[PDB]
C-alpha cells in the first residue's frame, strides 16, 4: 500500500529508496540522467571525478540499509582504512600520532560506490528507476503534494506520477525553489559560507608493492593562519590506483595544468609529503577541477507553510565543502531521520513537516564542522543568522583548537575527535567528563618530527629492481 516518488537517483536517492521500499508499496525514482551498467562516470554526478571519503558514520548506515555492500565493495578492490592507525595527516596542529583503530573509512572511486549502491538498492523489484526524465511540476497544492508531473526526454510527452510522499534528492542543482514557487509558497531562508575552494584531481598508478595496505595521506591547511587554506590528499582506490586531490581557497586556487599540479602538492601546501609520494607513481589522467565547495543550507523546515507529503534531503537541503568529506554520511543520517519519523507518525498529517525538522537536525553536525573552519579564510563570503558562526564564533574556536591540538597526541581525546568527525557520535559527546579530563591531562606522546610513516610502508614505494647481487 501507498507509493513514493524520489527525485534523483544519486547517493541519497538510492539510500532513501532502499529505506522507503520497506514502508510503502512502490517507489518510483525519477532522474534526468542516463545511467551506466558498470562503475562509470555520468554527467548527473560530475563530482565522481574527485576523491570521495566514506566515513564510518555513513558506511555503517549504508551497511544497515543494504547488507553486504561493504564486503561487496571490498571484493571490488575498495580499501578499509582505519582511523587514525591508517592515516598520515599533517593536521593544522601537527602530525597526528597513529593510535590504534578508533574509527574507519572506505576508500574507492565514487563511480564504483554509486554503481554498487544502486545494484544492491535495485535488487528490490518494487523500486523502479526512470532515467532521462525531466521534473516539470509538483502535483497538488501548497497544502498537500500528491505527485509529480514528468516529461520523457526522447518523446517530449508529459505524464503524472502520483505519490503519497515526494522525496527530493536532486542534489546541489535541485529545482525545489522553482517547483515551490509554482506551488505558491515563498522561498526558504538561504544560509551559505563561501570560501572559494577549488579542487584539482589527478589519478596515479601506485607502485606495485603499495597497491595494497597503503595509508590515507593528507596535508591539511591551518585554519587559524591568515593565509589561503590549501590541502593535499592521497587516497588509495581500487585496481592499484591513487587518487590525488589538491585544493585551495580564494587567492590560492590550484592550477589546471599537469606541471603546476605537482608543484602545488609540494610547495602549495604546508608539507610536501603528497608531492614526494606522487613522484613514485605514474600519472594516468589530466587535471580535473571543481568549484562546488560552498557550504549551502536551505531552511525548508522553518517555512511558514509546508505542504504535506513533501520532503527534501541530501545535497538539495544541505551541501558542504567536500574537504571535510561529510556529504555522503550526512545524507545517510538524513535518511534515518525520515525513517525515524515514519516509524513514529506513519503517514498521518504532520509527517512531512516533522521529517523536515529531523533532517535539519541530522545535518547540523556536518554543517557546523565545515562552516566553523571555513569562515576564517581570507575573502570568505558568508550569509548567515547562526550565532555559532557569528557572535560566539571566537569562544567556540578556542575550545575546538584546544581539543584538536590534544587529539594529535592523546588517544582518548583522539577517540572522541574522530568519532565526532566521522559523524559516528554527536557534538555532546565532546562534553563527556572522561574526554575533558584527558584534554586536561595533556599529551601522552611526543609531537612527531617527521611524517609518521612506517618503515614497511616506505619500503613498498620502490620495485627493488635491477639488483641481482
Ligand atoms: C568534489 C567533491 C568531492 C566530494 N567528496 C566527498 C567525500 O569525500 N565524502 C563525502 O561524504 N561527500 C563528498 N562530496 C559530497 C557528495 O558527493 C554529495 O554530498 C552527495 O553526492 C549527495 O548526494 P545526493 O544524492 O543528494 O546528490 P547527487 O549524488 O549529486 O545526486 C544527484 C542526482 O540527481 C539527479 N538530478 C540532478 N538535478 C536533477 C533535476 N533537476 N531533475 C532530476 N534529476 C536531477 C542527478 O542526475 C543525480 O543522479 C563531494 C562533493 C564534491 C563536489
Ligand atoms: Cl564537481
Amino acid at each position: 500500500t501507498r507509493s513514493a516518488v524520489v527525485l534523483g537517483g544519486g547517493m541519497a536517492g538510492m539510500l532513501v529508496s532502499s529505506m522507503l521500499a520497506r514502508h510503502v508499496g512502490s517507489v518510483t525514482v525519477i532522474d534526468r540522467d542516463a545511467f551506466p551498467a558498470g562503475p562509470d562516470l555520468r554527467k548527473g554526478v560530475p563530482q565522481a571525478r574527485h576523491a570521495h571519503i566514506l566515513w564510518s558514520g555513513g558506511a555503517r548506515i549504508v551497511e544497515e540499509l543494504l547488507p553486504g555492500t561493504t564486503d561487496r565493495l571490498l571484493g571490488a578492490g575498495a580499501h578499509r582504512i582505519g582511523i587514525p592507525d591508517g592515516q598520515v595527516s599533517y593536521t593544522a596542529y601537527g602530525w597526528q600520532h597513529r593510535f590504534p583503530e578508533a574509527q574507519f573509512m572506505i576508500a574507492c572511486s565514487r563511480a564504483l560506490l554509486d554503481w554498487t549502491v544502486r545494484e544492491e538498492t535495485l535488487r528490490e523489484e518494487r523500486i523502479a528507476l526512470v532515467e532521462k526524465t525531466e521534473v516539470l511540476a509538483l502535483l497538488g497544492d501548497a497544502g498537500r503534494v500528491t505527485g509529480v508531473r514528468v516529461r520523457d526526454q526522447e518523446s517530449g510527452e508529459e505524464r503524472e506520477v502520483p505519490a503519497d510522499l515526494v522525496v527530493d534528492t536532486t542534489g546541489r542543482g535541485s529545482p525545489m525553489k522553482r517547483l515551490l514557487a509554482e506551488l505558491g509558497l515563498p522561498a526558504p531562508e538561504e544560509e551559505f559560507v563561501d570560501s572559494g575552494m577549488v579542487y584539482a584531481t589527478r589519478l596515479f598508478r601506485a607502485p606495485e608493492a603499495a597497491a595494497t595496505n597503503f595509508p590515507l595521506v593528507s596535508v591539511h591547511a591551518d585554519h587559524r593562519a591568515g593565509r589561503p587554506g590549501c590541502n593535499a590528499v592521497l587516497m588509495p582506490i581500487e585496481d592499484g590506483r591513487w587518487i590525488v586531490t589538491v585544493s585551495g581557497t580564494r587567492g590560492g586556487e590550484p592550477p589546471a595544468d599537469d606541471e603546476g599540479f605537482a608543484r602545488f602538492a609540494r610547495d602549495g601546501v604546508r608539507h610536501p609529503l603528497v608531492g614526494e609520494l606522487i613522484a613514485k607513481a605514474q600519472p594516468l589522467t589530466s587535471v580535473e577541477r571543481s568549484r562546488s565547495t560552498v557550504n549551502r543550507r536551505l531552511h525548508y523546515d522553518r517555512l511558514a507553510t509546508w505542504p504535506e507529503g513533501l520532503v527534501v534531503l541530501g545535497d538539495a537541503v544541505a551541501a558542504f565543502n567536500p574537504v571535510y568529506g561529510h556529504g555522503m554520511s550526512a545524507a545517510a543520517h538524513s535518511v534515518l531521520a525520515l525513517r525515524s519519523q515514519l516509524g513514529q507518525r506513519a503517514f498521518q498529517p504532520g509527517l512531512a513537516r516533522a521529517a523536515q525538522r529531523a533532517i535539519a537536525v541530522a545535518v547540523d553536525d556536518a554543517w557546523v564542522l565545515a562552516t566553523s573552519h571555513d569562515i576564517g579564510y581570507p575573502g570568505c563570503r558568508t550569509q548567515t543568522r547562526d550565532p555559532r558562526l557569528t557572535r560566539h564564533a571566537g569562544e567556540r574556536q578556542r575550545v575546538t583548537d584546544l581539543v584538536g591540538l590534544t587529539a594529535t597526541r592523546n588517544q582518548v581525546v583522539n577517540r572522541a575527535a574522530v568519532a565526532l568527525n566521522t559523524l559516528s557520535a554527536g557534538m555532546a559527546s565532546m562534553q563527556d567528563p572522561a574526554v575533558m579530563a584527558a584534554v586536561r591531562r595533556g599529551p601522552e606522546v611526543p609531537a612527531p618530527t617527521e611524517p609518521p610513516l612506517r618503515p614497511d610502508e616506505v619500503a613498498r614505494l620502490v620495485s627493488g629492481a635491477g639488483v641481482t647481487a
